[PDB]
């Protein structure tokens, strides 16, 4: 069965896997370890995206506002951001960089626009996510210690939240589409649930990873001939300096699909 073959899977790998699959046809789920809290690492930066999505459904000004790149907001992690150094983006670049290039320096942008990682947390409450927590900025939200809540949700609440947010009631129509948009644009995410799917099938999905192995991708998946399926797949393991393994979430892809 499904549940037996990820049992398997997740005992030779060595971690801790999450798996939450919702069919969106018939709203049913396979769920494997998912009510356990796990490290969003970049996985996060959607929820920050869409609250700044949200805040644009009320000021029409909002996503061209530009914000001003210095050389000392630049972290580890900044593919788009160091191009526009001494340059300008606007709020809508920035929440595109962070989640088709999963820049840094862009989610800690937007998080500076919206007063802190606490209204990001605030946002996701609004959406009737009670699990979600984002604590700090980027990179020292990447540790992902084990037993540490910080910055962390279950594979369920991203899932479910997920759903609302790309295909349901938490973000108005343009809004929506602009986020759906944002996500099928992802280039980071070819190795991890895509590579456990039919080729056909269009995905939008956020990667993210960090300390002791943590390996994530959230992706809504437009099969050919079916309704959409939500899938989230989050891994970890025991040991700080662990290789991530983007092929277990491309492998409990296949198996889930």
């Amino acid at each position: 069965s499904v549940q037996q073959q990820l049992e398997a899977l997740e005992k030779s790998s060595g971690g801790r896997l999450g798996v939450a699959l919702i069919n969106t046809a018939d709203n049913s789920q396979i769920l494997y370890r998912a009510d356990e809290r796990f490290a969003m690492c970049s996985t996060s930066k959607v929820m920050a995206a869409a609250a700044v999505l949200k805040q644009s459904e009320s000021d029409k000004h909002l996503l061209n506002q530009r914000v001003e790149i210095k050389k000392s907001d630049l972290v580890n992690y900044n593919p788009i951001a160091e191009k526009h150094v001494n340059g300008t983006m606007t709020l809508a670049e920035l929440g595109a960089a962070a989640l088709q290039y999963s820049d840094n320096t862009a989610m800690n942008k937007l998080i500076a626009h919206l007063g802190g990682p606490d209204k990001v947390t605030a946002f996701a409450r609004s959406l009737g996510d009670e699990t979600f927590r984002l604590d700090r900025t980027a990179p020292t939200l990447n540790t992902a210690i084990p037993g540490d809540p910080r910055d962390t949700t279950t594979p369920l609440a991203m899932a479910q939240t997920l759903k609302n947010l790309t295909l349901g009631k938490a973000l108005a129509e343009t809004q929506r589409a602009q986020l759906v948009t944002w996500l099928k644009g992802n280039t980071t995410g070819s190795a991890s649930i895509r590579a456990g799917l039919p080729k056909s099938w269009v995905v939008g999905d956020k990667t993210g990873s960090g300390d002791y192995g943590t390996t994530n991708d959230i992706a809504v998946i437009w099969p050919e001939n079916h309704a959409p399926l939500v899938l989230v797949t989050y891994f970890t393991q025991p040991e700080q300096k662990a290789e991530r393994r983007r092929d277990i979430l491309a492998a409990a892809a296949k198996i889930v699909t």
